[PDB]
RNA sequence: GGUGUUGACUGUUGAAUCUCAUGGCAACACC
């Protein structure tokens, strides 16, 4: 999954 | 309040990455 904090791309796993 | 680190969930696509979309707080450290 691809979480997005404060308008910024996180990465995590699938 | 600013900076850094960590993380769950919906749709489509395709096929171990990358890009796009949803939600929106919490925890720790430093100044």
């Amino acid at each position: 999954r691809v979480r997005t904090r404060g308008k910024r791309r996180i990465r995590r796993x699938p």
